[PDB]
C-alpha cells in the first residue's frame, strides 16, 4: 500500500496544507494549459499500484478545473492506479440537483457519473448543498462536515452572548437547527419569502448567527442583514462553510452590518475577496483526518 | 419523427447557417452563466421524443463548451429525447490520442466516454486529426471530410499552376497522398524533422500546397514556408481544416511568404484572427447534408 | 546662412504643416519615377550654399522612399550644399537594431551608413526603436521625444481617472517607466511571456494606458488589450508615437475594447487606416522647432 | 577557400541557371517582408570565411532589391564573409550617370558608394550604359560584355544577309561600331535628332542591325525601326542586352516591322513580356565563368 | 434626298463607327496611289442627286490626307452631287490662324478656301483651335464640342475629387472656365510663361485636371505636370481633344507623373501612341447626330 | 520693279542653277515641317511689292510639295506681292486631265483652281502631258517645250545614224511626229495596243527614238524597247522630259538593250535613280529665260 496524493492547480494553499498534515509531498507532474484551452497532463513520477487521492478545488473558471480533475483520474486509470479518491471540497453543480419547473439537466448527478466513467471509485466532498447528492454516486461518498469547526469557533468568542441561529431561507431551516443544537439549544428563526420578506421567530435584542452553506454575490445573505437589523438585533454573525464570494460580495458584506464573516478554505480565498470582517478557518486538518482514515482501510 | 437542432453560444454564425440550410429553427433555451461559472441551461418549447442535433464547436476557454455540451445532451436525456446525436465540428482533445510514451491521459478517449455517459447516441466530426478516433465511442461515428471542399477551392483558383503537395510533417503524409490524387495526381513532398529540417522531394519552381489538419500557433507551418522558400518555391499555399489560430499565429502567418491561407468556419473566425490572405469556406452545407442524411435513415 | 527645406512625396501633408510652422516655402524639385522603379530627382532653384533639411517620411512601400533620400542627399552634395540635415520621422529598420542570436544584418546600422555615405551631416528622428540607434550615426543625432506630447494629451481628458501605466511586453517597460512619473507616479505593470501570457501587477479597476512605440499590424496591442479585460480593467487607452497601422490593424483595434487610441502623424494616417478611436495628434511643431534650433546654429 | 552563392528574390531563374552552371547550391536563407516594406534577412547555415557571391537582378520595383542586396552584404559582413562580390547584372540607375546640366544627382555614383559602405569587395556588372561606371567604384569591377553572345548568334542566323549596323541615337555610334567589326567590317548608320528625325548613311535595300544597350519603353527604337523602313530597308533586326521591356513595349515591338527582337536574361522575362519575335539567350554561362575566375584568384 | 457617306483612307475605325451609328454603308470607292504620290479615286456607285458626306481624318502624313479629300469633293463636284459636306474632326493648319508679326500665311483661311474651290458647301469640325475660324468659310460651320463627352467622364470617375482647372498655357484660359463651370463651378489656375514658369492659383493638394485642346509633343503639358507636382498637387488628370501624339509624347507622357490622359478618336491612336494611361473616347456618336441633324433640317 | 525668286525644299540644285543664270539670290526663309506634317513658312527678308516666281517641283512625296507652295503664294499675297508667278516644271496631276470611264475628278482642273484661289496670276510650265491643261487656268500660262533641247542633242550625237521616231503608244503620236519634222524629216513608227502589242511602221535596221513625255515606273517604255528589238532595230534611244523614275525603273531601263537614255532635271535625279547610260539635260537655261521674259513684261 502507497499513498500518493495528486493535486490540480486551482488551489495550491489547500494542497500545501493538506500534504503538510499526512507528511506526504504532492506528486510531481507536468500541467499546463494549450492556448485553445485543452489541458495537458503528466505524472512525473510513477503511479502504479498507488492509493491516489486527487485534490481539486472549483473557483472560476470552474468547468476548466473539472475537465483537469477528470483528465487526471483518466491518467492514473491507465497508469495502473489500484485505488482513485476524488477529493472536491466544493462540489460543483451542487446547486443544480433537481429539475425546478422542468426542462433541465440534473448536473450534480451528471458530475458524479463523469467521475465515475472517468475512473474515481469513491468521492469525498465537504458540506454538499443537499445530503441525497451522497446517493448520485455509485460507490462510496464520505460527506464531511464543517459544522463542528464553524460552531466551535463560533462558542469559543460568543458564549457570552444571548444568540439565535437564523436561516436566511427556508431551504436550510433544518441544518440551522443542527447548529442550535450544538450551540446549546438556543432558539431558530428564519427568512420567509412570499412570491415580500419576513422574519419568523423573535431576534429582538439578540445575537444572530446567519448560517447558510455557501456565499456566493452576497445579495441573498446581505438581505437578511438589513432585514434582522431593521427586527431589533443587537448583533449579526454570518457562518457558510464555502466563500465563492464573486463580484460584489465582499464590498456588499463589507458594508452591511454584519460584526463577523466566518468561512473555510474550501475554495481560495485570494486578496481581492478579503475584507476585515472576514475570519477563514482550515478545513485542511478534516480533510488530512479523512485521508488517513480511507487510505487505512480498517 | 421529428428533428431539432440545438446549438451552444460558442459559435452561433455557424448554427445560424446550419439552420438555414435545413429550413429549420434553432430550438429555442435559455443559456447562462453563473458567476462562478456554472452553467445553466434549460429549453423553452418541448423535446420530448425528438431526434435531437446538438451543434456545439469548441473555441477557447474549451473546457466551458464541451461542458455546456455535456449538461444539454444530459437534459435532453431527462426530457425523454428519442435519439440524441452530437456534432463536434472540432473534436476537442483531438491531439491528445495516445499516451506519447506515458504517464499521460488518453483525453480523446475521455471525451467520448463522456459523451456517451451524458447520453449521446451519436458523435458527428470534421477532419479528426487521427481517423482511429472514430473507434473510441460505443456506437456510430460519422467522420466528415473537407477535401473535397478545399481542393475544391483550389482547383478552381490554381488550375494553371504546376502544384505540388507538401506536408508539413511526418504524420500527415498519408492525407497529403489523398489532395495529390484529388488534384490531378501531382508531386509530394513533406519536411523531415531530426531530433534540424529538411524538404524530402523537390519543390523548385512549383506552387505548393501546405496542407495540415488544423493551424493553432502557427510555429509548425511558418516554418514549413521558410523552408519551401528556401528550397526555391515559387509560391505557397496553405490550407487547413480548422483555424484554431491561436496568439501570434495570424501575425506569423500574415508576415511568412504564403499567398493564401484557406480555412473552414468548424471555428469560429472573429476579427481578431482575420488578416488579409486569410480565406473562409463555409462548412455549413455538408454538416446540414450529413444531419438530413441521419435524420432521413439516408 | 540660408535655410531650405526639401521634401519628398510619401508624406505631404507634414511637409506641408512643417513648412507653414516655419513660414519657408518647400523648395521646388521634380521628383517622379521611370516605369523601371528609378526614382528621377532634380532641384528647380539653386541650392548652392544653403542649409538644407530633407524630410522623408517612410510609408509602405519603405524601399523607394528610402532611396529617393539618399538620392535628394547625392544632389545636395553634388550642388554645393553646405550643411545637410536628414529629417526621418519614422526610422526605417529601427525594429532591426541587433542580430537576435544571428546570422542577421543590423540594418538600422546599415540606414545610418548610407545617410554618412550620401553627404548627410546629421540625423533628426523621433521616438527610436531603441535610444542607442543615436550612437549608430558618426556624427549629431537628434533625437525627439514624442511622450510629453502624448502625456499632456492623456494628463488633459484622463486626470480625473484612476491610471496604471502598461507595458505590452518586457522590452517597453523603462519607458512605461518614464510615463508613469510623468503622469504623477502612478502604477507600472507589464505583459510577461513564457516561452502563457500574464499580467504582472494590479490592474483590476484601473484605467490602462497601455504604451508601445509603434502599432504595426495591431496583434500584439489587441492581446494586451484582451488580456487586460479578462484581468478586470475598467478602461484602456493606446498611446504610440508611430501608426504604421498595416493590414487588420484599424479593424482590429476598433473592435477590441479600446477607449482610444492616440498616435501621431510621423506616418501618414490615410483615410483608410482611420476609426473612430483614433485621434492624431501633430508632430510638426516639434520638428519645425528642432530645425529652427539646428539652423539657428547658437 | 570556399565558394558560397547567395541570391536575392528578383529573378530566380537566373540564380538557379548560375548554381547549376557552377554545381554549387544556393545558400538557404529566409527573405520576407514586414507589412511596412522592411525586408527581413536570415542565413540559415554558415557564412564564416566563405567567398561570397551576391546576385541580385533588378527588375521593378528595383529599389526594393537594390536594398534587399545591401542588406545581405551588411549580413555577410557581419557574419565573417572573408571576400564579398556583388553582382548585379543590370546596373540600377545606369542612365543617371552625368547631371545632364544640373542640378541632379549622380545616382550611378550613389549605387556603388552604397555598395562600398555596405562592405561589398568587387562589383560584376553586363554591358554597363557607360563604361566609365567601372571608375565609379573604388576597387576591382568586372564589366563583361555580351557582345561575342549576341553578334555570334546574329552571324550564325543572318550571315547570308547584306548587313549594316545601325544605331538608334548619337550616343551609341562607338558600340555600333564595334559590332560592325564583329560583323565582318560591315557599313554603319545612325539616327540624328535635331533639336525631325533623319537617317544618316545608307540602308536602302539593307538588313539593318538595330543595336542598343537596353530596350525600356520601346518608344525609341519603335520610332527607329519606322524611319529605316520609310528608307527603304529589306529587313530590321533588334538586339539589346536588357530587356526591361516595360508598359507597352511588348505590344509595340511585335507590331513594329521587326523580324527578330534579341535580348539576354540579365533581368527576367516573365510571359507577360514575351511575344513571337522575341529570342532570349542566356547570361549565365559568361556569370558562372567570372565568377569561377574571381574566385580562382590566379 | 439621300444621304451618302464617303470616306478617305486616313481613319477607317472611325468611318466604320460613325456608319454604324448612322445605319448606312461607306460608299464604294476604289482610292489608290501611283508611285509618283498622286491619288487616285473613283467613285464605285452613282452619286447623283446625294447629300454627300466626305469623312476624312488628318493624321501624318497630313498633306496627302488633305489632297485626297479635296480630290473627293471635285469629283462629287463633277459628279452631280446636290450637296457635299466636308468633315475635317481635326482641321489642318488650324494652329496657323493668324500671321505671328509676319511675314507668313494663314493657313487656316486657305484650308476653308481651297475647300470652297474644290466644290464643299459645309464645313464640320470638332473642337477648332479658335472658335473664329468658323468665320473663314463663305458657308455653313458646324463647330462640334467634345467638352460635354470628356466633362461627363470626368464627372463620372473623379466627382469624389476636390478638382481644379487647369490651362497649361495663357491662351486657352478660356476653355478652361467653360470646364471649371460644367464640373460644378471648382476653381481655376493657369500656367504664366514669362519671355520661366509660374503657377498663377491654388493647385496644393488638388485633383488638376489639366486641359487642352491638342496633345503634339507632350513638351508644354508634360511641363505643367511638372510644375503642379513641385506645386503640391495631390494628382494630375489630363484631358484633350486631339491626340496628335508625334515623337516622344507617348514616353513623356507616360513618364510624367500623371494618373489619367483623355482623348477622343478624330485621330486613329495606333498601337505605337497607346500607353497605360491612356484612355480613348469615341467621337463617332457625336459626328453620326451632327450628320442626320444636317442631313434631316434638323 | 523687284524681281524676287523663292524656291521650295524639293528640288534644291535646280533652284540654285535658275539662280544662278539670272544672278538673283533665292530669297530667304524658314520652311520646317512639324511631326504632324503641317508645313510651317516665313519669308525672312521683305516681299512687299516684288514680282515673285516661286519655283518648286514635285517629286515624290508629291502632295506635300503642292502644298507647300500653295502655303508660299497665300504668303506672298498676304505679304502685298505685286504679282506672284507660279513655276511648276512637272505639273502635278497632269495625267488626270479628264474623266476617262467616269465617277473620277479633273485633278489636272483642281490643280490650277488652287493656285488660283492661294493667289497666283500666272503658271509657268515644262511639256504638259497634253497641251489643253493650258485652258485649265484662268490667266497666263507659258507652256515651255523641252523638245528644241532634247532633239538639239540627239541631232549632235546621232546624225549618222539612220533613224525612225518612234511612239510608244496611240496618245503621242502627234509629238513624234513634231520630232521627225525637227529631226529632218524622218519616218514615223508607234506601238498598238490591242485591248497584245504590235509596231506599226519599219524599224528593221533602224536607230530608233523612243519619245515620251515622262518615264515612271519604264513598265511601258521597257516593253516598247523589246518590241522594237523583236522587230530588227539596230538601236533604240530613249528620250523624255520628266524623270520621275520611280521603283524599279532604274534596274528596268539599265538591263533593257537601249543605249542611251535622255532626261531633263525638272525633277530631281537623285543617286538611287542614276545609271550608266542616263544622260540628264539642265532644263535651268530655259527657265531663267522665261522668267526674264514674263518680268521685262515688255
Amino acid at each position: 500500500k502507497n499513498l500518493m496524493l495528486f493535486a490540480g492547480r486551482a488551489h495550491p494553499e489547500l494542497a500545501d496544507q493538506v500534504a503538510k498534515e499526512l507528511d506526504v509531498a504532492v506528486t510531481a507532474q507536468t500541467a499546463r494549459d494549450f492556448a485553445n484551452g485543452e489541458i495537458f497532463v503528466r505524472f512525473d513520477e510513477s503511479v502504479r499500484g498507488c492509493d491516489a487521492f486527487v485534490l481539486q478545488s472549483h473557483p472560476a473558471p470552474l468547468n476548466q478545473w473539472l475537465m483537469e480533475q477528470l483528465i487526471m483520474i483518466d491518467a492514473l486509470k491507465r497508469g495502473s492506479a489500484k485505488r482513485i479518491t476524488a477529493i472536491l471540497p466544493f462540489y460543483p453543480y451542487a446547486r443544480q440537483d433537481k429539475k425546478h419547473r422542468g426542462r433541465e439537466p440534473i448536473s450534480a448527478r451528471l458530475v458524479a457519473d463523469l467521475l465515475k466513467t472517468a475512473g474515481a471509485d469513491r468521492i469525498v466532498s465537504v458540506d454538499l448543498h443537499t445530503d441525497q447528492i451522497q446517493g448520485f454516486f455509485d460507490g462510496p461518498v464520505d460527506h464531511m462536515r464543517a459544522q463542528k469547526l464553524l460552531t466551535g469557533y463560533i462558542g469559543e468568542h460568543y458564549a457570552d452572548e444571548d444568540m439565535v441561529v437564523v436561516s436566511p431561507d427556508s431551504g436550510r431551516v433544518r441544518v440551522a437547527e443542527k447548529w442550535a443544537d450544538s450551540l446549546g439549544g438556543v432558539p431558530l428563526a428564519f427568512i420567509h419569502k412570499t412570491r415580500s420578506n419576513r422574519v419568523v421567530g423573535d431576534v429582538k435584542g439578540k445575537t444572530c448567527i446567519l448560517t447558510d452553506d455557501m456565499i456566493d454575490t452576497g445579495g441573498t445573505i446581505a438581505g437578511a442583514v438589513n432585514l434582522l437589523r431593521e427586527d431589533g438585533a443587537k448583533d449579526v454573525i454570518i457562518a457558510a462553510t464555502h466563500g465563492v464570494l464573486s463580484d460584489p460580495a465582499p464590498q456588499r458584506l463589507a458594508e452591511c452590518g454584519a460584526r463577523e464573516v466566518i468561512v473555510t478554505n474550501t475554495l481560495p480565498i485570494t486578496e481581492d475577496k478579503r475584507f476585515p470582517q472576514l475570519t477563514v478557518l482550515s478545513i485542511a486538518p478534516l480533510l488530512a483526518n479523512t485521508i488517513r482514515a480511507v487510505f487505512e482501510n480498517g
